[PDB]
C-alpha cells in the first residue's frame, strides 16, 4: 500500500539547524502535539545528525498537522515554519506535508462530527 493523498500525517522538513539533535526537533514541534522525528537516515544508520538538515515528522494525530500548516508561512505555494534553537535563531525550515505529487484541485469540507 501507500499513503499520499488519503491523508498522510508525515511531514517533510528541510533546513534544520546544523547543530540540532532529535529531541530538539521534537520540542520544536511538540507544542502542536505528541510527535516523532525520523529521517531517511535514522534506522539504517546510527548517527543522529539529519544530513543536510532534514527529517520526517509523524504526528500521533492528524489534526495537529493542520495546525502546523496554518502557522507555516506561505511563499508562492510553498510552506515554511520557524524553529528556534538553543544556538541558531528562529530558522525558516521547509515544511512540506508528505503527499502524493499530483496536480488536481478540489473544494470540499470534512464532517466535523458524526
Amino acid at each position: 500500500g501507500s499513503s499520499g493523498s488519503s491523508g498522510s500525517r508525515k511531514v517533510f522538513v528541510g533546513g534544520l539547524p546544523p547543530d540540532i539533535d532529535e529531541d530538539e526537533i521534537t520540542a520544536s514541534f511538540r507544542r502542536f502535539g505528541p510527535l516523532v522525528v525520523d529521517w531517511p537516515h535514522k534506522a539504517e544508520s546510527k548517527s543522529y545528525f539529519p544530513p543536510k538538515g532534514y527529517a520526517f515528522l509523524l504526528f500521533q494525530e492528524e489534526s495537529s498537522v493542520q495546525a502546523l500548516i496554518d502557522a507555516c508561512l506561505e511563499e508562492d505555494g510553498k510552506l515554511y515554519l520557524c524553529v528556534s534553537s538553543p544556538t541558531i535563531k528562529d530558522k525558516p525550515v521547509q515544511i512540506r506535508p508528505w503527499n502524493l505529487s499530483d496536480s488536481d484541485f478540489v473544494m470540499d469540507s470534512g464532517p466535523s462530527s458524526g
